[PDB]
């Protein structure tokens, strides 16, 4: 048993507008955590070009197709179990 | 001959994520005056899910599917042609 831990953290990020965009955390933790994501504290809400997956070894992704400047903002990675919580930030910038 | 004028112009609207928006706005001049898009006085971008048309009588639109937060903004549309310019602009809100 072990609360939600984050073995790999989001990082900042700048992309071009048009190309894709990836975060991706490794959380650990037994019961498998609860992983969700928001943009600006708000829940990201996913449509075919902004979605959440879930890979081996407790690789957790956010991806974007085709970055609009209005993705930038601060994403934030909440993962939760019957143990505890923990979560962490980071920024995406856009450029023309 | 004449220069742009808006006979339709955009308005305040805020709609709810996952919903689709159009603005529209309708133009005259002449020659037909060059149409441009911006959010937050950036350019606006298309992709598959967001993207200007031209209809007759000197409709033009913007279309945005699938709303999402980022989507938010102020958007202006600009028109164009030999004899002068004229913009409008109208606020965009997202709703969860």
């Amino acid at each position: 048993k072990a609360p939600p831990t984050f073995k790999v953290s989001l990082m900042d990020q700048s992309v071009r507008e048009g190309q894709d965009v990836i975060m991706s955390i490794r959380v650990q933790g037994e019961p498998k955590p609860v992983v969700s994501w928001l943009r600006n504290r708000q829940p990201v809400r996913p449509d075919q070009r902004r979605f959440a997956e879930e890979a081996e070894g407790g690789l957790c992704r956010l991806r974007i197709l085709a970055a609009e400047r209005g993705d930038a903002g601060f994403y934030t990675c909440k993962a939760v179990n019957e143990y505890g919580a923990r979560q962490c930030e980071a920024r995406l910038e856009v450029r023309g």
